[PDB]
């Protein structure tokens, strides 16, 4: 009785999160800090935001650094991971989060748009996993980021993006087998509509007559997707990531968790 | 509010005198919940789980109820709420395993399995919905045999759990009117007396090996080269029934260490 | 000139083939050359119309009354089928009932009404099919796009009754391989039948506020092909699965809903 | 109209000089389609397929196009329509396999696989949609490794095909504006040079055994105790691309004989 159980702590662990200056990655980075991890905050374009995330993690009593790395470029992924281990001594947790959204009828999709989406969402994530396996401590954690659009929800004009995430679901199942030789688990989270810069950029494409409504209105209509009648927020996703990368999440391995509040 | 804790909440777990249910009950108590430990046949083991939850500093009571009988399910939930004043979390765990070729399955055997595994769980969820506080949690128990793994001579049991996977998806819609989340956990091979009872039927030529050899060979199913244990399942249930698990709703989480 | 997918010299049994999807399946298998056992429990005149259409097409059929909630009636149905045609190659488990209600309102009686036919009934139709079929035969079971693909409010009991079927067919394919029998399910979307008309109000948002005909027209927009599902759509897939050419689809649930959203 | 026939239709199959593509091409011709036989490397095999289809009484032409190159996909579809006047059915079949632990996968190997299996298939679907008559058919080619079977060291290929499963579901929505259905076939182990190239990677100590011995062992994956053959896949494609297949739309059909 002299012990109150504190579940899911990451004290003594080092995490890296791709694209953690903003949106879901930021909330993952802060949540892992809150749980006791030291955090490598990665950005490509948003150093102002990355600084605020670093400051937020230091403020709640952990440590953090920001490292610029364009995760479309494999040489920059190698450097990101090399710099992470040089700075903190080790790496236990890698969360592949960076991504871009796209909308377009099949007939209008160009080579350039296909390559813009796959280079980050699919190829970038793959090589983030590759470098994570190669740098992680035994018993570590790899997380990849999919979407409820890969399998559960079928949105018109969303083929390119949906396919970029469907690849991820397949990678994590096989990666769990390969990464077993270091006792590293590999899982994905597949968020539903989560209120971020990305959400506001494209919510008109998910709502039936979306272009005809205001952003605030589209957010309210998205809140009725869930039988809980609220939006998904970045912290909702971060909480699941925190469970999977904890010691206690070990027996969830090679799985894609859909985190959408039960959306219809 | 410590993240992941259940302080001030009340939980009920069917079949928590032993196996996975016992691990779930102790874990929810460890997280700060008061626990109703249901048993049908194992009163002594149930009291030991109660005494363990009290020793780690929470409260618990054992209530006898055969969850094949819907009137006993109603009475179990009525007595839970009467004792602790409220219920926030209901975990439907009780189940039985069965093996046999389609051609050999009797009406008696179909009824034995579906009455507990499927009908029983359905009416546990029904009484949970009716008794639970707003913002509460329902967990049902499936199996990685429902969808992920196709074992010969396992059709009755696999189908009994496949029904659960469908129930949770729709239950999340119905139960949203009380902001209750509904999920299932689908364990893989988890070391309990159920596991040891049928490990021969899951290992190729399993009758040919010893019980310890069957457990070692199951260990290699996971890329992590260990068996699943009741605690592994309990930890996932604990997360789902916490405030922090709210955005997992209407899902089946397969908890098998990445088994092949 | 190659004629694919024929069933000449084969014998098929379809449960609940007097009306709706079952009737379309029975007529389709007859058109492809199978002799057909038309099962009914309550609709003898409907069943005789189906037998008459199959004979008109150039095949042979009989109607056999059997309530497939009752395992003894299932045993008799299969014994009578083999006694009459000499053999059985194809068993299609189709009989079902729909149900709607919030979890909180579902009674023991309604749970038992639905599972006894939809789940237990189908299970024992498969059992007696395995025991009576020729080597190299076919079992088809009927699921629903509501088991996994769509999640409809107040539809838990029915959706679960069909999710059990999906698990059964996967494991049945293993057990039934020792007679080279393949086992699959079809999972229809909204298919225009008596059942469809009975419950379309519960699938369409504020369905009670529209006519049965209006509800049908609204369901036609679920598919990107902008038409309803019909019994024939489902019969066509069952016909491919029970053909020689369908052999390499085994242990699968095929969702047949025209791509519905 | 004869049930299941394609009289008066024109089909195009990528990679139809050999393997599964060749069986698809001959099967669509046997059913009454005129067939465009695409190859990139196998002109003499493509001509043998063309001569087979002419011999059974249909018409065919072989067209060289590397479907890694989107401008060559455009030209393939342009030349198909210019030759037969129309296109009704497009089967995206070309693919390559890859094995390697995640730690060993290069940029060059990722691009080799995704450029053909994922990007190439996507742009074949794009050009099919732009060239097809209303009421047409697109088929893409996945694998049972994308979802059903998790083979070690198979991540790059499995992911290449997992993208396909997502493409077909959304393509079915976009292509509905021309009443074109879009489906994938996901073969299991199917006896071709691809099968033989990696059957050692799907068997423990596989590198020991002979190729014929590995094929005999694979035949026991199915409860039907035979291998899958290209014809097994071609018959499913023939059904999906027929008038009678219309109500299967946006789906991935796993065609593996019930493999475990
Ligand atoms: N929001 C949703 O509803 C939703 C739903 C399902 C899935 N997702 C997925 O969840 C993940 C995050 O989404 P979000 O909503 O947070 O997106 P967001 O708000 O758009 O943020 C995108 C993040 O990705 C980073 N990023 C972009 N390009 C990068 C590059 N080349 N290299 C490294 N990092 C890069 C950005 O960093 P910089 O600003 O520094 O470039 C930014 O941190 C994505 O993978 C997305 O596909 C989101
Ligand atoms: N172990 C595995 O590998 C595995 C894998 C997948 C799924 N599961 C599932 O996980 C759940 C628990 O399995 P387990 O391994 O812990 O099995 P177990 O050790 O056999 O325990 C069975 C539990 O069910 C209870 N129970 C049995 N009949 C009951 C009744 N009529 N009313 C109320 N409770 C009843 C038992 O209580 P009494 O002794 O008091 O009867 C006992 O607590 C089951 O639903 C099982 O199907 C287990
Ligand atoms: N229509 C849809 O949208 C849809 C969608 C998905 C799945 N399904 C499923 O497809 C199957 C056929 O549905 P439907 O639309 O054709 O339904 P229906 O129009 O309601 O016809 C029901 C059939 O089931 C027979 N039946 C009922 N009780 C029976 C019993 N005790 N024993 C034997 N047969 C019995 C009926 O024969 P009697 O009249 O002789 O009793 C009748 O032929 C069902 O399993 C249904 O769940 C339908
Ligand atoms: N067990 C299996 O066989 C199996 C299982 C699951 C899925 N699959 C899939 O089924 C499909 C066919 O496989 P298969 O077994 O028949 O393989 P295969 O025997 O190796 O045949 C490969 C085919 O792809 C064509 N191809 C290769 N590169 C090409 C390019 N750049 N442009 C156009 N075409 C090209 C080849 O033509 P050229 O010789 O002219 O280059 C050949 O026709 C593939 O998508 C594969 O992933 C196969
Ligand atoms: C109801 C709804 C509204 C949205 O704005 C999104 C989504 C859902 C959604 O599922 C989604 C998934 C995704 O991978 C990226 C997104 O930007 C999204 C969204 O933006
Ligand atoms: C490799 C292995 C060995 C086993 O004994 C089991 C399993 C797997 C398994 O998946 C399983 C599922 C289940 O629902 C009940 C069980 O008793 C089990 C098992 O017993
Ligand atoms: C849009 C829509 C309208 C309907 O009437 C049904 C359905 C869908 C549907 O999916 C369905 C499934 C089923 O198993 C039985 C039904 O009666 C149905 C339906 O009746
Ligand atoms: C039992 C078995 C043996 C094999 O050789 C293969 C497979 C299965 C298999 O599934 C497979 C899938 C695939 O997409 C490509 C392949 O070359 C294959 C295979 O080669």
């Amino acid at each position: 009785t002299q012990d109150l159980h504190i579940p899911g702590r990451l004290d003594g662990k080092v995490a890296l999160v791709t694209g953690s200056g903003r949106g879901i990655g930021a909330a993952v980075a802060v949540h892992l800090g809150l749980l006791g991890a030291k955090v490598v905050v990665n950005y490509a374009n948003s150093p102002t935001h990355a600084q605020k995330v670093v400051d937020e993690i230091k403020q709640l009593g952990s440590d953090a650094i920001a490292i610029k790395a364009d995760v479309r470029q494999v040489p920059e992924i190698v450097r990101l991971f090399d710099e992470a281990v040089a700075h903190f001594g080790q790496l236990d947790i890698a969360v592949s989060n960076s991504g871009v959204v796209s909308f377009g009828h099949l007939k209008d999709v160009t080579e350039e748009e296909f390559d813009r989406v796959f280079s980050l969402n699919t190829r970038g994530q793959f090589f983030v996993a590759r470098e994570a396996y190669k740098h992680l401590n035994n018993g570590g954690r790899i997380i990849m980021t999919s979407s409820n659009t890969s399998r559960d929800f079928s949105v018109p004009k969303h083929s390119l993006y949906s396919g970029s995430k469907g690849a991820i679901d397949s990678f994590v199942r096989i990666f769990s087998k390969d990464c077993g030789d270091k006792k590293i688990t590999v899982n994905a989270v597949a968020p539903g509509g989560t209120v971020t810069d990305m959400f506001h950029d494209v919510s008109q494409h998910y709502i039936p007559n979306g272009e005809t409504y205001t952003p605030e209105e589209r957010q309210k209509m998205a809140a009725h997707a869930s039988p809980l009648h609220r939006n998904g927020f970045p912290e909702d996703i971060a909480r699941v990531v925190g469970f999977l990368v904890s010691a206690e999440g070990e027996w969830i391995n090679g799985k894609v968790l859909t985190v959408d509040g039960g959306a219809a």
